[PDB]
């Protein structure tokens, strides 16, 4: 079976678990330990292909990452780069993401997709034509999505994979 190692970074705060959390679980988490990174699985079925994506939830501060106990980037084969919407300071970050994922995989041609979530909310600061042209200055599919209602959440990451199987 055909696995994809799918990074999700950005922010904190912006959702990165709970479009995780929804995509492989089917729920919206309302509070999640901002410090927990973790892997998690699920087949899925993508455009008749069946697969195994492996799902990198990253904290995405250093603040927090450090935050460990008694205990990749480099692995991960697409990046979810997430701001959003109500959150102009995720949005004006995205650029030390993009940054970041270049660096770690010593390429400018790296499968990602530039997510703005929490669409659902009105207060929003962000426009979507924005977003938009810093997708287009990437190169870069951008998905609105809102990990409460579901809305733009499998095309997010079927997007992703629809990427990496271009990037062959
Ligand atoms: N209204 C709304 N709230 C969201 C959405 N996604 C995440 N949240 C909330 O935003 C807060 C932070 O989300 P979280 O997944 O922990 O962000 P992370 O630090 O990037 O992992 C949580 O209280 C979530 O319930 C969304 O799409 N809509
Ligand atoms: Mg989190």
């Amino acid at each position: 079976m055909t696995e994809y190692k799918l990074v999700v970074v950005g922010a904190g705060g912006v959702g990165k678990s709970a479009l995780t959390i929804q995509l492989i679980q089917n729920h919206f988490v309302d509070e999640y330990d901002p410090t927990i990174e973790d892997s998690y699985r699920k087949q899925v079925v993508i455009d008749g292909e069946t697969c195994l994506l492996d799902i990198l939830d990253t904290a995405g501060q250093e603040e927090y990452i450090l935050d460990t106990a008694g205990q990749y980037m480099r692995t991960g084969e697409g990046f979810l780069c997430v701001f959003a919407i109500n959150n102009t300071k995720s949005f004006e970050d995205i650029h030390h993401y993009r940054e970041q994922i270049k660096r770690v995989k010593d390429s400018e041609d790296v499968p990602m997709v530039l997510v703005g979530n929490k669409c659902d909310l009105p207060s929003r600061t962000v426009d979507t034509k924005q977003a938009q042209d810093l997708a287009r200055s990437y190169g870069i599919p951008f998905i609105e999505t809102s990990a409460k209602t579901r809305q733009g959440v499998d095309q997010a990451f079927y997007t992703l994979v629809r990427e990496i199987r271009k990037h062959k």
